[PDB]
């Protein structure tokens, strides 16, 4: 397939803004085909070292071959700037949805802390930690499905993700491992339950002592079993979080009574619960 160009496509919006990417929507011209298209600016890459960001970003999207991940289907670029064309998932981010709808009832938590769980087995089962998860991260395509989305911070078996989801051996080793994610996770149940991460202040700085301190509440109108699995997740010993491989894998992790009646073979095809 011959090398496309920017010229085979008519750009539209801007999907989304990173500090060192923005994201665009583009229909290609010949199929009429809509993908996400992100464009990186080289001389900006390279006076910022960000070289095996973006090298280690593309790397790992090609060898993820999964519905619950962003896929790559091609790159080009001229002489400014980079493109990768990317899945164009229509309804955009987790985010959006928590902030629309306030907090998930427990029927649509426990479908979509599923399929999150799934994409993570996926995953660390390629030996590939994400780093920085987070419901920005993670998008929903238009069957509202998720696609776990910007792999530019992975590490493939240094990098500090967002501060109300790193983990406490960030804060106190610097050095995180598939653990970090099962961490993010935890966070990330729980302000799906409580509409809002659990661990919260004025500044980063506040932020980071509440976390390797473990100060947060739960609210009482918390999901029981959901409530349980969050605190097997939010664990300051990395080496105890349930679905980390010192507890024997994501066997355990899945057998969770908050999951007792998830079918885990094919979430993908399942038809996901309305959000409200
Ligand atoms: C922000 C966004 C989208 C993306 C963001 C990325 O970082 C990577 C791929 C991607 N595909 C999208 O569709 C979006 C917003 C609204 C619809 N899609």
């Amino acid at each position: 397939p011959r090398k496309k160009r920017p010229e085979d496509f008519k750009f539209g919006k801007i999907l989304g803004e990173g500090s060192f990417s923005t994201v665009v929507l583009a229909r290609e011209l010949a199929t009429s085909r809509e993908y996400a298209i992100k464009i990186l600016e080289k001389r900006h890459i390279i006076k910022e070292n960000k070289v095996p960001y973006v090298t280690r970003e593309r790397d790992v999207m090609s060898r993820l071959d999964h519905p619950f991940f962003v896929k790559l289907y091609f790159t080009f670029q001229d002489d400014e700037k980079l493109y990768f064309g990317l899945s164009y998932a229509k309804n955009g981010e987790l985010l959006k949805y928590i902030r629309k709808i306030g907090s998930f009832d427990e029927t649509c938590t426990r479908f979509y802390t599923a399929e999150i769980v799934s994409a993570l087995e996926y995953l660390h089962g390629k030996g590939i930690i994400h780093r920085d998860l987070k419901p920005e991260n993670i998008l929903l395509n238009e069957d509202m499905h998720i696609q776990i989305t910007d792999f530019g911070t992975a590490k493939v078996l240094s990098f500090v993700g967002t501060a109300q989801y790193v983990s406490p051996e960030l804060l106190t080793e610097k050095s995180a491992c598939k653990s970090s994610d099962l961490w993010a996770l935890g966070c990330i149940i729980y302000q799906l339950v409580a509409g809002l991460p659990p661990f919260r202040a004025g500044n980063e700085y506040l932020i980071f002592q509440k976390i390797i301190k473990l100060e947060y509440d739960f609210p009482e109108k918390f999901f029981p079993k959901a409530r349980d699995l969050v605190e097997k997740l939010l664990v300051l010993d990395a080496t105890k979080r349930l679905g980390c491989e010192e507890m024997e894998g994501y066997g355990p992790l899945k057998a969770h009574p908050f999951f007792e009646s998830v079918t885990w073979e094919n979430l993908h095809q399942q038809t996901p619960p309305k959000l409200t």
